[PDB]
C-alpha cells in the first residue's frame, strides 16, 4: 500500500507535507515503475506555486489532457532565470515530445515562445553550459519543424525587436512576405519604431516591393533617418548604373538627412558580428537534417519631372549634397509647380547643360538662368511667362544652343538676343501671342527658328536679312502676307494656314531650298517648274489651296527628284501627261478633286509610288471587283500604257419557271436545224451554249452572247445567285397558256434580277399563241412594269415553235438591245482590255478542244505551261487578276475566296461542273429513311469521291440544306412570358432562294458561342433553334404573319446575360451576309423613297409580360435614339433601357466597369492634345476623373468596325498589353492607358544616350511576351514597330517597360506576304534588328526609302555590327539571323523566341575572338596602364620553339613574332613609372627568360638564363622603400626564387637580389599570388610543389603549409600532387592537378577548413540532359584554374568545357556556364578602356574534323566576360521570378 498511501497523504496534506512527500516519491518512481499520481503531482503545483525547491523535484517528476504545459511554461516563466532548474524543465520538454509528437503544437499553443525566446536570448552564449546550449538548439530544430511555425514565432520575432534571432530565422527559411499583403511584416516592423538592423534584414530578403513602398509611406508619416535611406536604397538605387530612380513616389518633401547614404561613401566599412546568427542557423540546419535522415565617384542627376514640387529652394543652399550637384550636366523638372528658379542654385551647379523646366507655373524668365557657366538647349515652354521676356544684357553666355520658349503668353520676340545668346541656334517661339512686327534679329547662328501659332501681321524686309545660316524658318498657323528675301541658306520651309494668294518669289529663288509646305493657303497659281530655280525640291505640300492648273509642260525634268506632292483639296481638272517625268514621285496625292476624272496613261512610269489616295473622287474603271491598290495602279497605267483594246463579248441570260418557251425557244433562236435529239427533257443545271452572230449588216461586229438558259423546276432554287452577275441582258418567259395567272407566279424571277444585278435590262417574251387570253400586256403594263421590278425594256409574243416574223421581230429586239447598255456610259459591251488576256482566252478555249472528260480541270502547273508553249506576256503576277477577269466572263471558274481556300484546279468547261454540282440534289433514296430526311454520310470515281465533297461542303451543302423538311417540327421555349426574350424581324418582300441554304450554314459551324461546349439543334429548312440550357438558346425561325404578304425572319433570344451575346453574334453573321452577297436589298434607293426592301424591325413591349401585343420600331429610327438610353412612348412616365431591348447596340456586353458616362469629363482636341496616329483613327489625351488618360478618337468608321474591336482588344488582360478603362457611344471613340515616357520611335529620334543593353532587352522581353500572349490568343497582331510599342518607365529593372498597341503593312515594316502564323516573327525580326542598331533602318526613310524590300535577305544584314557601329552583342545577333528564316516552316515560334530571351547569358555576354587556326597558345597577360586602349599579349605552344602573340582589341588583329628558342611557359607585364615605357617579360621552357620593350621589338635583352623551365612570372606592389616599388617573381621548375626590381630589367643579365631556392628538382615551383588586402603589408603567397608557402619585405618562408598530410583521404592525388593555383583571401583556395576538387585552407590555424568538390555540382545538371555521361563514370573535369572576384564570387574554371561560380560567403554554386568552350586553360582578370573589371577566359574549342587521323582541329576561343556576372546571374534570375508571380496574379483579375 506505501505507494497509495503516500500518494493519497502527500493529496491530503495541503500545509508542510509536500516538501518531504515529494522526494520519498521521487526515490520510489524507479522500483517497481509503479500504477494514478500524475494528476496530483501537477494539482499540488498549482496548489502551492513559487517554492523553488519543489518546484526543481516536480518537474523532475512530471517526465515519469494538456493544462500539464500549461503549468511548465508558467513556471519556468515564473523562474525565467533563477538557477539552472530550466535544465530539468527543458529535459522534461524534450522527454514529452519524443512520445508525444502532437503536444509539441500544444505548447506552443499556450506560451512556450515567451520562454524560448527568452532563454536562447537571454545572453546564453560564451557561458559556461555550452553543451546544455546544444540540447537548446535541439530543441528548437524540433520546435521549428512546421513552416508554419516559423513564420509565426517570425511574426512575433519581428513584434519584439530581436535583430539576431530574427535574422536566424529568415536563413531558416520563413519568407517575410506573407503576413497581411496590406499590412505585412515591414509595416509594422516600421509602425513599432524598430532598429535600422530588424529593417535592413527584412528588406534583404523576400520583401515584396508594394509593401516596401506602403512602408516608406508610414515611414514618411513618422521622421525616422536611418529606416528612410534603408527603405530608398531596395526601392530606387541602380548600383550598375550610378542612379536615384526615386520617380513615381509620393515623397511629401525631400531632405538630406534622408538620401546621406545613398550616395557611395568609401569610408563604408563594417565587421562581422552577425555571425552568431550564421552559427546558430547552422546548428539548427545540422539538428534537423540529423533528425531527418536516420534518427571621381560622383553620381549621375536625380528623378524630379513628375514630382509635383511647389519650390525646389530646399537644394539651393549649401546642404550636404551642395557639392555633388556642380557637375550634374542634365537637370529635369518639368511637369511641376515650381516658380522663380532660386537665384543660390543657377550658380552652384556650373556644369549644367540640359536644364528644362516646363509646364511649371512661372510668370517671368528669370534672365539669371543665363549666368551658368556651361549651358545649353535651356528649355521653358510652357510657363506663363509675362507679356515681355527681354533679356538683360548684363549677361553674355555665348553657350546656349536650344533656347525654346514655346507657348507662353508673350507678346514680342526676346529683345536682347542678339547682345546675349550669340551662339543660339534653335530658338523656338511658336504658340506666343507675338503681335507685333519682329526686330532685325542680327543673330548670326540661328539654325532652326520657329514662328508658329503667332500671330504675326507680316515680316520686316530686314527680318533673315542677317542670319546667313537659317535652314527652317516655318510660321504656321499665322496671318502673313509674304517673305522678306530670305536667306539663300534654307533648306526647309514651312508656311501652312496662312493667308497668301500667290507663292511670293522669295520663296522661287531660294538656290537650295528643299522642301516646302504650304498647305491651307488660299493660293491660286502654282508657277511651273521653270520658276523654281533649285535643282533639290524634294517636297511640294500643297494641299486645300484653290489650284486651277497643275503646270507640268514647260519643263518638267526639272522637279526630277521631287518625292512628295500633295495637292487634295483642290478645284484640279486633270493630270497632265508631263507627270510621267518625275521619276523618284513616291506620295502623289489628289484626292478630294471631284473634278479630276482621269488619269493619264504616263504615271505608269513612278514606279516609286507606294501610296496614291483615291478618296472622293471618281475614275474610268476604280471598280472595286477589278480595281487595282497601291503598286497595282501603277501596273495597270502602264500596261494602259502599253496597249488597251475594245473587248467585245457578252452574255444572255434566259430564265424562266417550271415549264416555258425556253429550250424551245433557245432552240429556235439560234436557228437549230439538226433536231439531233427528237425529244429535248426538262432542263437540268443551267446548260450553257454559246452562239455567234455575224450581224450581216454594215456593223460587221460578230458578237457572241452566250445563252445559260436556267432551270426551270424550282428544285434548282439554291444556286442560280452565282450565275447572275451585273453584266446581261435577260429574257423571261410566261407559258401563256396560264396567261394572267401565270404571268402572277412570274413576279419572284423578275425580282430576283433586280436583286442581283439593278441595272440589267429584262425582255419578257410570250411563247404561246398556238396554244389559245392575249390581254396579258393589260397586267404587264398594269402590275409588272415599274414597281420594284427592274428596268422592264420591251415585250413579246412569239410563238417560240414554228413559223412566224415575230421571231425576227424578237432577233431584232435582242441584238438592238445588247447593243445598247453602257451603264453609267462606261459602254461593257465593247471595253478597253490588255490583248494579252484575249491570247489567254484564245488558249484556253482551244483546250476546251483538249481536256479528260473524266476530270475537266486544269492544274495551275499545266496552266503555267502552257503560258510557257504560247508566247503570253504574262508574269506570275498577272494571271492572279487574268484568271479572275475571264472569270467574269464565262471562261473558266477558279475560286480565290477567302472563305472556302484558293483553288490549285481551274475549272474550264464550267458547263459539266454546273453540271456535277447538281447531281447530288437530284439524287433519291427510296430505301430506308434511316436518318430524318436530309441528314445524310458519306455514301456514292478514282479519288474524284474526295474532291466532289472537297468541293461541296466547301460550297456548303453539307447534311444537304435542300430538299429538307420544309415543314418545321415543333419546338417550345422554356421561357415565353415577353419579358425574357428578345425578338426582330426581317421583314423582306421575298426571301433569296440560296437565303436560307447558305444563312443556316454560317449559323451552324460557329460552335464556341460564349467560348466550346456544342449546342443541341433541330433545323429543318428555315430555322435552327440551338440550345445550351433554358439559360440560352436562339430560333431563327421563318413564319408569315396573317395578313402579310412579305416574309419575316423571326429570331428569339433570352434576355439574359450571356443571351446578349448569342444576338450580337447572330445579327453580325445574318447582316454580313446581306451585304456581301445580296446588296441589292440593303441599297436604300432614294428614287422614289428609302424603302430598303429589307425593314429590320424590332420588337418592344412596356407591359411585362401579357403585353397582349408587340410593339413595332424600326431599328434605324431606334438607332436615332441614342442620343438617351432609354425608350419610351408618347405617355413618358414609364419606359424601358435601350439596354433592356437591343442590349448589342448598347455599352453593357465587355466587364460593366467600361462605362464612360458623360459626367466628369475633361478633354481637349487642339493639334498638342493627340498623341499619335494609327490603323482605323487616331489617339488623343483627357482626363475624365482621371489626370492623363488617352483617348482614342475615330474617323468614315461604322460601329460594325467598332464591334468587332470593342469584344477583341477587351478580354485580354496582360502586363505588356495596353489595356483600355472606357468606351464611349456618344463621343463614338475609346479611352487607353496613358504612355508615360512616350512611344519607342520618339526614344529612338531623341533619346540614344539612354538605351542600356539591358534596357533594349528589356523591352524586347516585354514585347516577346506581348507577341506570345496573342498567339496564346490564337491571332497576329499585323503591325509591329518602333511606332507601335510604347514605353512607360525609363528604369531597367522595373515591372513594366514596353506594350504592343493595335491588333489584327509598311514599306519601313515588310514581309513576303502570306497573300502575296509565323510571319510576325519576321515583323519582329526587323524591330529587334533596329533596337540593336539604335536608329539605323528608316533614318534611311529621310533619303532612299523604297530600298526597304529590294535586299530583302541581303542589305546591310550580314554584318550589322560592322554596317551601323554599334555595340556588339552576340547571341541575340545569332538569335534574329536564326528567327529570320525566308520559309515560315524555318521560323521558330514567339513562345521559343521569348524562352530564349529569357535567358541571362543573352544578357551578360560582348565579344569572343577566335583566333586563327590551329593556334596553341596556353598563357596571356593583360595590359591596365594604359587602360585607353590595350592589347592582350598571349604565348604559344603549337611551335615547340617560342613565338610571342601580340593580340589587340579594338581592331582583333592577331600577330605572330618568333622571339624565343624554346616554347614560352608565361609572361608578365613590368611597368616603369619613369621613362614611361611598360617593358614585358617572357619566361620560357629553356630558362632563357627574355624582356622585350613595349612599343620597340627590338630592344629585347634575355636576362640570366635560367637553370629549370620557368613556370610562372609575376609583377607585385612591393613599395618598402619609403617610395613606390615593384619587384618581380620568376617562377622556375625548381622553386629557385630570381627576384629583381622593377627598374632593374633594361639591364642585359639583370641581377637577383634574394636567389631564394625554394623547392627542389622534384618538386617544381608553380603558382604565385599576392594578397587581397593592402594593410597586411602584402604578403606574398606562393605554392612549391605540394606544400604552399608565403613571404614578405623579408622575403623570407613565413610558413611551409602541407598539403598531402590531410586527415580527411577521399582521394590521395588530388592532394598528393603538384600545386596549379593558389588564391590569398580570408582563406585559401587551392588545386592540383587534375584535382576535381578543390582545398580551402586557413592561414591561421593552417586547417583543411573545406573541401568543396567540383563534380559535386556537375551531377545535379548532367543527370537529364547528358545520358552519355553515364559512360563517363571517369570523369574528365578538374580544376584548371583559379580566379578570385574582389569578395563576392570565385569562378573555377574546369579542366571540361564548364565553368562555375562560387558565392564563398554562403551558398556553394550560384551558376554552371557550359558549353561555350571545352577546356578552359586560362582566366584572369583586367581592365579595359574605361570599362574596368572585365573576365578574359582562354578557353579551348577542339574539332574532331580529323580525329581518325589521331588529330583534332583546336580553335583557341578567347572570351571577355564582364565581371558582374555573379551579381545577374542572381539579380535576373530575381527578375524572372518577379514577373512570373506578376503573370500569374494579374492572370487572377481575369477570373475575377
Ligand atoms: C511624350 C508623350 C507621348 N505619349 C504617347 C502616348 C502614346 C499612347 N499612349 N497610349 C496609347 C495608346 C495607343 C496608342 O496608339 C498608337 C501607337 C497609335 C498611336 C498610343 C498611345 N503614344 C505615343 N506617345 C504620351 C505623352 C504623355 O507623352
Ligand atoms: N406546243 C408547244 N409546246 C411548247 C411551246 N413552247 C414551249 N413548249 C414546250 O416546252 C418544253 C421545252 O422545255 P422548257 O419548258 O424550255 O424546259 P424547262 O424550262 O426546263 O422545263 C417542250 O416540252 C415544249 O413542247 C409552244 O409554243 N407550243
Amino acid at each position: 500500500h506505501k505507494l497509495v498511501l503516500a500518494a493519497l497523504n502527500r493529496f491530503i496534506g495541503n500545509p508542510g507535507i509536500q516538501k518531504c512527500g515529494l522526494k520519498v516519491i521521487s526515490s520510489i518512481v524507479h522500483f517497481p515503475d509503479a500504477l494514478g499520481a500524475m494528476d496530483s503531482v501537477l494539482h499540488t503545483l498549482q496548489m502551492y506555486p513559487d517554492d523553488q525547491e519543489i518546484q526543481c523535484l516536480g518537474l523532475s517528476l512530471i517526465g515519469y489532457g494538456h493544462l500539464l504545459a500549461k503549468i511548465l511554461v508558467s513556471s519556468l516563466y515564473r523562474f525565467k532565470d533563477v538557477a539552472e532548474i530550466q535544465t530539468k524543465g527543458f529535459q522534461t520538454i524534450l522527454a514529452i515530445l519524443k512520445l508525444s509528437a502532437s503536444f509539441s503544437k500544444l505548447l506552443v499553443h499556450h506560451s512556450f515562445d515567451l520562454v524560448i525566446f527568452h532563454q536562447m536570448s537571454s545572453n546564453i552564449m560564451e557561458q559556461k553550459d555550452q553543451q546544455f546550449l546544444n540540447l537548446c538548439c535541439k530543441c528548437f530544430a524540433k520546435v521549428a519543424m512546421d513552416d508554419y511555425l516559423k513564420n509565426v514565432m517570425l511574426e512575433r520575432a519581428c513584434d519584439q525587436n530581436n535583430s539576431i534571432m530574427v535574422e536566424c530565422l529568415l536563413l531558416l527559411g520563413a519568407d517575410a512576405n506573407q503576413a497581411k499583403e496590406g499590412s505585412s511584416l515591414i509595416c509594422q516592423v516600421c509602425e513599432k519604431e524598430s532598429s535600422p538592423k530588424l529593417v535592413e534584414l527584412l528588406l534583404n530578403s523576400g520583401s515584396r516591393e508594394q509593401d516596401v513602398r506602403k512602408a516608406l509611406t508610414i515611414s514618411i508619416g513618422k521622421g525616422d533617418s536611418q529606416i528612410i535611406s534603408l527603405l530608398l536604397r531596395r526601392l530606387a538605387l541602380d548600383v550598375a548604373n550610378n542612379s536615384i530612380c526615386l520617380g513615381g513616389f509620393c515623397i511629401g518633401k525631400v531632405e538630406p538627412s534622408w538620401l546621406g547614404p545613398l550616395f557611395p561613401d568609401k569610408t563604408s566599412n563594417l565587421r562581422k558580428q552577425t555571425n552568431i546568427a550564421s552559427t546558430l542557423a547552422r546548428m539548427v540546419i545540422r539538428y534537423q537534417m540529423k533528425s531527418a535522415v536516420e534518427e571621381r565617384e560622383y553620381i549621375t542627376s536625380l528623378d524630379l519631372s513628375a514630382n509635383e514640387l511647389r519650390d525646389i529652394d530646399a537644394l539651393s543652399q549649401k546642404c550636404c549634397i551642395s557639392v555633388h550637384l556642380e557637375h550634374l550636366e542634365k537637370l529635369e523638372l518639368h511637369q511641376n509647380a515650381l516658380t522663380s528658379f532660386p537665384q543660390q542654385l543657377c550658380e552652384t551647379l556650373k556644369s549644367l547643360t540640359h536644364l528644362d523646366l516646363h509646364s511649371n507655373k512661372f510668370t517671368s524668365f528669370p534672365s539669371y538662368l543665363l549666368k551658368m557657366s556651361c549651358i545649353a538647349n535651356l528649355d521653358v515652354s510652357r510657363n506663363d511667362i509675362g507679356p515681355s521676356v527681354v533679356l538683360d544684357p548684363t549677361v553674355k553666355c555665348p553657350t546656349l544652343k536650344q533656347f525654346n520658349l514655346s507657348y507662353n503668353q508673350l507678346s514680342f520676340v526676346p529683345e536682347n538676343l542678339t547682345d546675349v545668346v550669340e551662339k543660339l541656334e534653335q530658338l523656338i517661339l511658336e504658340g506666343n501671342k507675338i503681335s507685333g512686327i519682329c526686330s532685325p534679329l542680327r543673330l548670326k547662328e540661328l539654325k532652326i527658328l520657329n514662328l508658329s501659332k503667332n500671330h504675326i501681321s507680316s515680316l520686316s524686309e530686314n527680318f533673315l536679312e542677317a542670319c546667313p545660316k537659317v535652314e527652317s524658318f516655318s510660321a504656321r498657323m499665322n496671318f502673313l502676307a509674304a517673305m522678306p528675301f530670305l536667306p539663300p541658306s534654307m533648306t526647309i520651309l514651312k508656311l501652312s494656314q496662312n493667308k497668301f494668294s500667290c507663292i511670293p518669289e522669295a520663296i522661287l529663288n531660294l538656290p537650295h531650298l528643299r522642301s516646302l509646305d504650304m498647305s491651307s493657303n488660299d493660293i491660286q497659281y502654282l508657277p511651273g517648274p521653270a520658276h523654281w530655280k533649285s535643282l533639290n525640291l524634294r517636297e511640294l505640300l500643297f494641299s486645300h489651296n484653290q489650284i486651277s492648273i497643275l503646270d507640268l509642260s514647260e519643263k518638267a525634268y526639272l522637279w526630277s527628284r521631287v518625292e512628295k506632292l500633295h495637292l487634295s483639296h483642290n478645284k484640279l481638272k486633270e493630270i497632265p501627261p508631263e507627270i510621267g517625268c518625275l521619276e523618284n514621285l513616291t506620295s502623289l496625292d489628289v484626292s478630294y478633286n471631284l473634278e479630276l476624272r482621269s488619269f493619264p496613261n504616263e504615271m505608269g512610269k513612278l514606279s516609286k509610288i507606294w501610296d496614291l489616295p483615291l478618296d472622293e473622287l471618281h475614275l474610268n474603271f476604280d471598280f472595286k471587283h477589278i480595281g487595282c491598290k497601291a503598286k497595282d495602279i501603277i501596273r495597270f497605267l502602264q500596261q494602259r500604257l502599253k496597249k488597251a483594246v475594245p473587248y467585245n463579248r457578252m452574255k444572255l441570260m434566259i430564265v424562266g419557271n417550271t415549264g416555258s418557251g425556253k429550250t424551245t425557244l433557245l432552240q429556235q433562236l439560234m436557228k437549230t436545224k439538226k433536231s439531233d435529239l427528237g425529244m429535248q427533257s426538262a432542263t437540268v443545271g443551267i446548260d450553257v451554249k454559246d452562239w455567234p452572230i455575224q450581224i450581216r449588216d454594215k456593223r460587221k461586229r460578230d458578237l457572241v452572247l452566250n445563252v445559260w438558259d436556267f432551270a426551270g423546276r424550282e428544285e434548282f432554287y439554291s444556286t442560280h445567285p452565282h450565275f447572275m452577275t451585273q453584266r446581261a441582258l435577260y429574257l423571261a418567259v410566261y407559258d401563256l397558256s396560264k396567261g394572267q395567272a401565270e404571268v402572277d407566279a412570274m413576279k419572284p424571277w423578275l425580282f430576283n434580277i433586280k436583286a442581283r444585278a439593278s441595272s440589267s435590262p429584262v425582255i419578257l417574251v410570250g411563247t404561246h399563241l398556238d396554244v389559245s387570253k392575249a390581254c396579258m400586256s393589260k397586267i404587264t403594263k398594269e402590275l409588272l412594269n415599274k414597281r420594284g421590278f427592274p428596268a422592264i425594256r420591251d415585250y413579246h409574243f412569239v410563238n417560240a415553235t414554228e413559223e412566224s416574223d415575230a421571231l425576227a421581230k424578237l432577233r431584232k429586239t435582242i441584238i438592238n438591245e445588247s447593243l445598247n447598255f453602257k451603264i453609267r456610259d462606261q459602254l461593257v459591251v465593247g471595253q478597253l482590255i490588255p490583248d494579252c488576256y484575249v491570247e489567254l482566252e484564245k488558249i484556253i478555249l482551244s483546250e476546251r478542244k483538249n481536256v479528260p472528260i473524266e476530270f475537266p480541270v486544269i492544274d495551275r502547273k499545266r496552266l503555267l505551261q502552257l503560258v510557257r508553249e504560247n508566247q503570253l506576256q504574262l508574269d506570275e503576277n498577272e494571271l492572279p487578276h487574268a484568271v479572275h477577269f475571264l472569270n467574269e466572263s464565262g471562261v473558266l471558274l477558279h475560286f480565290q475566296d477567302p472563305a472556302l481556300q484558293l483553288s490549285d484546279l481551274y475549272f474550264v468547261e464550267p458547263k459539266w461542273l454546273c453540271k456535277i454540282m447538281a447531281q447530288i440534289l437530284t439524287v433519291k433514296v427510296e430505301g430506308c429513311p434511316k436518318h430524318p430526311k436530309g441528314i445524310i454520310s458519306r455514301r456514292d470515281p478514282k479519288n474524284y469521291m474526295s474532291q466532289y465533297f472537297k468541293l461541296l461542303e466547301k460550297f456548303q451543302i453539307a447534311l444537304v440544306p435542300s430538299s429538307l423538311s420544309d415543314h418545321r417540327p415543333v419546338i417550345e421555349l422554356p421561357h415565353c412570358e415577353n419579358s425574357e426574350i428578345i425578338i426582330r424581324l426581317y421583314e423582306m418582300p421575298y426571301f433569296p432562294m440560296g437565303f436560307w441554304s447558305r444563312l443556316i450554314n454560317r449559323l451552324l459551324e460557329i460552335s464556341p458561342y460564349m467560348l466550346a461546349l456544342r449546342p443541341n439543334r433541330m433545323y429543318w429548312r428555315q430555322g435552327i433553334y440551338l440550345n445550351w440550357s433554358p439559360e440560352a438558346y436562339c430560333l431563327v425561325g421563318s413564319e408569315v404573319l396573317d395578313n402579310h404578304p412579305e416574309s419575316f425572319l423571326k429570331i428569339t433570344v433570352p434576355s439574359c446575360r450571356k443571351g446578349c451575346i448569342l444576338l450580337g453574334q447572330v445579327v453580325d453573321h445574318i447582316d454580313s451576309l446581306m451585304e456581301e452577297w445580296f446588296p441589292g436589298l440593303l441599297e436604300i434607293d432614294i428614287c422614289g423613297e428609302g424603302e430598303t426592301l429589307l425593314k429590320k424591325w424590332a420588337l418592344y413591349s412596356f407591359n411585362d409580360g401579357e403585353e397582349h401585343q408587340k410593339i413595332l420600331l424600326d431599328d434605324l429610327m431606334k438607332k436615332a435614339e441614342e442620343g438617351d438610353l432609354l425608350v419610351n412612348p408618347d405617355q413618358p412616365r414609364l419606359t424601358i433601357p435601350i439596354s433592356q431591348i437591343a442590349p448589342d447596340l448598347i455599352l453593357a456586353d465587355l466587364p460593366r466597369n467600361i462605362m464612360l458616362n458623360n459626367d466628369e469629363l475633361e478633354f481637349e482636341q487642339a493639334p498638342e492634345f493627340l498623341l499619335g496616329d494609327g490603323s482605323f483613327g487616331s489617339v488623343y489625351r483627357a482626363a475624365y476623373e482621371g489626370e492623363e488618360v488617352a483617348v482614342k478618337i475615330f474617323n468614315h468608321t461604322s460601329l460594325r468596325l467598332l464591334r468587332q474591336e470593342l469584344v477583341v482588344l477587351c478580354h485580354l488582360h496582360h502586363p505588356s498589353l495596353i489595356s483600355l478603362l472606357a468606351a464611349g457611344i456618344r463621343p463614338r471613340m475609346l479611352v487607353m492607358e496613358l504612355a508615360s515616357k512616350g512611344s519607342l520611335d520618339r526614344l529612338l529620334q531623341q533619346d540614344k544616350a539612354s538605351l542600356t543593353r539591358t534596357l533594349q532587352h528589356r523591352i524586347a522581353l516585354h514585347v516577346a511576351d506581348g507577341l506570345r500572349y496573342l498567339h496564346s490568343a490564337m491571332i497576329i497582331y499585323r503591325d509591329l514597330k518602333p511606332h507601335n510599342v510604347l514605353l512607360f518607365t525609363l528604369y531597367p529593372n522595373a515591372a513594366i517597360i514596353a506594350k504592343i498597341a493595335d491588333y489584327g503593312g509598311t514599306p519601313g515594316f515588310r514581309a513576303p506576304e502570306v497573300a502575296r502564323q509565323q510571319a510576325d516573327v519576321y515583323s519582329f525580326g526587323l524591330l529587334l534588328y533596329d533596337i540593336l542598331t539604335t536608329g539605323g533602318r528608316i533614318v534611311e526613310g529621310l533619303k532612299f526609302p523604297n530600298e526597304f524590300d529590294e535586299l530583302e535577305i541581303q542589305g546591310k544584314l550580314p554584318d550589322p555590327v560592322k554596317e551601323y557601329g554599334c555595340a556588339p552583342w552576340p547571341m541575340v545577333e545569332k538569335l534574329i539571323k536564326q528567327c529570320l528564316k525566308e520559309n515560315p516552316q524555318e521560323r521558330p515560334t514567339s513562345a521559343q523566341v521569348f524562352d530564349i530571351l529569357n535567358s541571362a547569358e543573352l544578357v551578360c555576354l560582348t565579344r569572343r575572338i577566335l583566333l586563327p587556326k590551329n593556334v596553341i597558345v596556353e598563357c596571356m597577360v593583360a595590359t591596365h596602364h594604359n587602360s585607353r586602349n590595350a592589347s592582350i599579349w598571349l604565348g604559344c605552344g603549337h611551335t615547340d620553339r617560342g613565338q610571342l602573340s601580340f593580340l589587340d582589341l579594338n581592331t582583333e588583329g592577331y600577330t605572330s613574332e618568333e622571339v624565343a628558342d624554346s616554347r614560352i611557359l608565361c609572361l608578365a607585364l613590368v611597368h616603369l613609372p619613369v621613362e614611361k615605357e611598360s617593358w614585358i617579360v617572357s619566361g620560357t621552357q629553356s630558362g632563357t627568360l627574355l624582356v622585350i620593350n613595349t612599343e620597340d621589338g627590338k630592344k629585347r635583352h634575355t636576362l640570366e638564363k635560367m637553370t629549370d623551365s620557368v613556370t610562372c612570372l609575376y609583377c607585385n606592389s612591393f613599395s618598402k622603400q619609403s617610395k613606390q616599388k615593384n619587384f618581380l617573381l620568376v617562377g622556375t621548375a625548381d622553386g629557385k626564387l630570381a627576384i629583381f626590381e622593377d627598374k632593374t630589367v633594361k639591364l642585359k643579365g639583370a641581377a637577383p637580389l634574394k636567389i631564394l631556392n625554394i623547392g627542389n628538382v622534384s618538386t617544381p615551383l608553380m603558382c604565385l599570388s599576392e594578397s587581397t588586402n593592402s594593410t597586411e603589408r602584402n604578403v606574398m603567397w606562393g605554392g612549391c610543389g605540394t606544400k604552399i608557402f608565403s613571404f614578405s619585405n623579408d622575403f623570407t618562408i613565413q610558413k611551409l603549409i602541407e598539403t598531402r598530410t590531410s586527415q580527411l583521404f577521399s582521394y590521395a592525388a588530388f592532394s598528393d600532387s603538384n600545386i596549379i593555383t593558389v588564391v590569398v583571401d580570408t582563406a585559401l583556395y587551392i588545386a592540383k592537378q587534375n584535382s576535381p576538387v578543390v582545398e580551402v585552407w586557413d592561414k591561421k590555424t593552417e586547417k583543411l577548413c573545406g573541401l568543396i568538390d567540383c563534380v559535386h555540382f556537375l551531377r545535379e545538371v548532367m543527370v537529364k540532359e547528358n545520358k552519355e555521361s553515364k559512360h563517363k563514370m571517369s570523369y574528365s573535369g578538374r580544376v584548371k584554374t583559379l580566379c578570385l572576384q574582389k569578395n563576392t564570387a570565385l569562378w573555377i574554371g574546369t579542366g571540361g568545357g564548364h565553368i562555375l561560380l562560387l558565392d564563398l560567403s554562403t551558398r556553394r554554386l550560384i551558376r554552371v556556364i557550359y558549353n561555350f568552350c571545352n577546356s578552359v586553360r586560362v582566366m584572369m582578370t583586367a581592365q579595359l578602356g574605361s570599362l574596368k573589371n572585365v573576365m578574359l577566359v582562354l578557353g579551348y574549342n577542339r574539332k574532331n574534323t580529323e580525329g581518325t587521323q589521331k588529330q583534332k582541329e583546336i580553335q583557341s576561343c578567347l572570351t571577355v566576360w564582364d565581371i558582374n556576372l555573379p551579381h545577374e546571374v542572381q539579380n535576373l534570375e530575381k527578375h524572372i521570378e518577379v514577373r512570373k508571380e506578376l503573370a500569374e496574379k494579374m492572370r487572377r483579375t481575369s477570373v475575377e
